């Protein structure tokens, strides 16, 4: 969840907001180790419930998210249902566990391609066009992250938009992402320069992957 | 309906048969002028009922068809339901009226393309990949006619097969069609040559379109 003023400004200027619980357990092995453990349900529930209690009156918020990259565990199912019960006015989405689990109203993959399947075991990233018509699938598809804009990038962006416009149930997505996460450092003169991962003696690091 | 020996041979050799009623009213304006007229129901019913009564024991017949290019009329709905009631063992398909009407268990367009929509009013031919995922649509898609093999043709045939293999619910199609409808004619010498439309004094005609 963002700074409270962010919602107010989105209300007044006009932007659709996905308000997202502060839950990411990307580093766990497997990714759902904590989110499937009932002993972590209380901690997780507070991050969902106190978000809804704070933000539910903002018109700009149109979708709740259960967090990010925490696999899919039973705690997600529990908290999905809690929101649907407490606030029927907004869809709930969550990408973990394959983007189309029982804890999401919206098929919301990250980095699924327009035409090409990426059939990883357990968590495949189908072509977005194919995903829509998998037997029994009815949900709309909106990418929670796509067109990774790292450095000299956004190649093939037009291909997404052509498909967004042709397929009613492909309703767009969220580019990853808005702003380079570079920090300002100084040399011996007093000249500012853009510092990324590794430039503060930090180790292990993932380097320029913040930008 | 075919010569009775056809079904026997398809039973023994192993081919899947779509058995189709002898109903085509293509030249009406509009196409359903007869099939929506309750006075033509008796005549239509006998073409459907008598086919089912003849052929229902043949294992090779796996799908019933209500005919071809006769628009979509209320008589089609009546007869669709008569088959479903009399023989639950086989799906019913019918292409008229836009290939996805209430009178078909299978989306069965003729000459719908792989990626390109052809948005004709009332009876659009959506791209087959798009058709699958239209809001609310659940049925499988099998083209009753595709890849027009007229003379030097079948360009793009591979594009169809790639999509059939990638999309579970795209379950193939029927090429149009098997055999050139040329006839053997003779001249002053006694030369056997191949004759198409018009070569018999017949007027009006549509020429090489029979091949
Ligand atoms: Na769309
Ligand atoms: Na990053
Ligand atoms: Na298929
Ligand atoms: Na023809």
């Amino acid at each position: 969840p963002n700074h409270p003023l962010w919602y107010t400004l989105c209300d007044r200027y006009g932007l659709y907001v996905v308000d997202e619980a502060n839950i990411e357990t990307h580093g766990m092995v497997p990714m759902n180790r904590l989110t499937d453990d009932p002993r972590w349900l209380p901690a997780m529930s507070e991050r969902v419930t106190r978000m809804v209690q704070r933000d539910r009156n903002h018109p700009s918020v149109i979708i709740w998210s259960l967090g990010n990259e925490s696999g899919h565990g039973a705690n997600h199912d529990a908290l999905y249902r809690w929101i649907k019960s407490v606030d029927p006015s907004r869809p709930v989405q969550y990408e973990g566990g394959g983007a189309d689990t029982t804890a999401t109203d919206i098929i919301c993959p990250m980095y699924a391609r327009v035409d090409e399947d990426q059939p990883f075991p357990a968590v495949p990233k189908w072509s977005i066009k194919k995903w829509l018509s998998l037997p029994g699938e009815t949900r709309p598809l909106i990418l929670c992250e796509y067109a990774h804009a790292m450095g000299n990038s956004l190649g093939g962006f037009a291909k997404y938009w052509q498909a967004f416009r042709q397929y009613p149930r492909l309703q767009g997505g969220f580019v990853w992402d808005w702003v380079d996460q570079s920090l300002i450092k100084y040399d011996e003169n007093g000249n500012p320069w853009s510092a990324y991962g590794g430039d503060f003696g930090d180790t292990p690091n993932d380097r320029q992957f913040c930008m």
